[PDB]
């Protein structure tokens, strides 16, 4: 089993995952020096019901906020898409200490954590399945998260851990939308990328935010105090989960602004 240890982390995906050393590998180091502004790109456009959310999870190395899937009512469109992607899930990444965290980086400036909101592309695939493999079937947001005042439309997320603390513990999550969790300004880069960890598909067009949103240390420390082992064993705190960034190999950054 892979996980972010020094046995099974990032640095030995590549036995069991050999695109882990692919040309389209994600995170990356954006350089702002040597990104491509495109006028082409449109505005993001996100439209979320709060209906759609369903459970949390705790999947030992993070925790899944999780969305009802089977219609458009919660949908992503705009920017590089013509096709019309559906909201299923969101996460954070998070490191051991404030200085690093995010998984993206920003001219080599780490921040302390990342939103991850995900959405699959339901013009083209009939499931998450189908599209998580698909070089166009998946669409992520990143938005990075720096340390500073408490974010309060955190809230309802860190209310739920004490919940989900052990490894496989689930709860209903309910009524909610994670477009609030956007910063104000949805301004962006895009590159053509992959999950950042196993199974590492290169199937993710990456949408990072300009702008990114606050978290305080003890909003992080509540996201370290989850446990990555199952309930009676020995407590093993999710310390981390972010990768390393990755090398471009020839792609381009485009920005909207
Ligand atoms: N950090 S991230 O880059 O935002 C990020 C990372 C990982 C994921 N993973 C995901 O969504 N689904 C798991 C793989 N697809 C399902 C699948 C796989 C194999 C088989 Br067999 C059947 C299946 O249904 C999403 C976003
Ligand atoms: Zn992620």
């Amino acid at each position: 089993d892979w996980g972010y240890d020094d046995k099974n982390g990032p640095e030995q995906w590549s036995k069991l995952y050999p695109i882990a050393n692919g040309n389209n590998q994600s995170p990356v180091d954006i350089k702002t020096s040597e990104t491509k502004h495109d006028t082409s790109l449109k505005p993001i456009s996100v439209s979320y019901n709060p209906a759609t959310a369903k459970e949390i999870i705790n999947v030992g190395h993070s925790f899944h906020v999780n969305f009802e899937d089977n219609d458009n009512r919660s949908v992503l469109k705009g920017g590089p898409f013509s096709d019309s992607y559906r909201l299923f899930q969101f996460h954070f990444h998070w490191g051991s200490t404030n200085e690093h965290g995010s998984e993206h980086t920003v001219d080599g400036v780490k921040y302390s954590a990342e939103l991850h909101v995900a959405h699959w592309n339901s013009a083209k695939y009939s499931s998450l399945a189908e599209a998580a493999s698909k070089a166009d079937g998946l669409a992520v947001i990143g938005v990075l998260m720096k340390v500073g005042e408490a974010n309060p439309k955190l809230q309802k997320v860190l209310d739920a851990l004490q919940a989900i603390k052990t490894k496989g513990k689930r709860a209903p999550f309910t009524n909610f939308d994670p477009s609030t969790l956007l910063p104000s300004s949805l301004d962006f880069w895009t590159y053509p990328g992959s999950l950042t960890h196993p199974p590492l598909y290169e199937s993710v067009t990456w949408i990072i935010c300009k702008e990114s949103i606050s978290v305080s240390s003890e909003q992080l420390a509540q996201f370290r105090s989850l446990l990555s082992n199952v309930e009676g064993d020995n407590a093993v705190p999710m310390q981390h989960n972010n990768r390393p960034t990755q090398p471009l190999k020839g792609r381009t950054v485009r920005a909207s602004f």
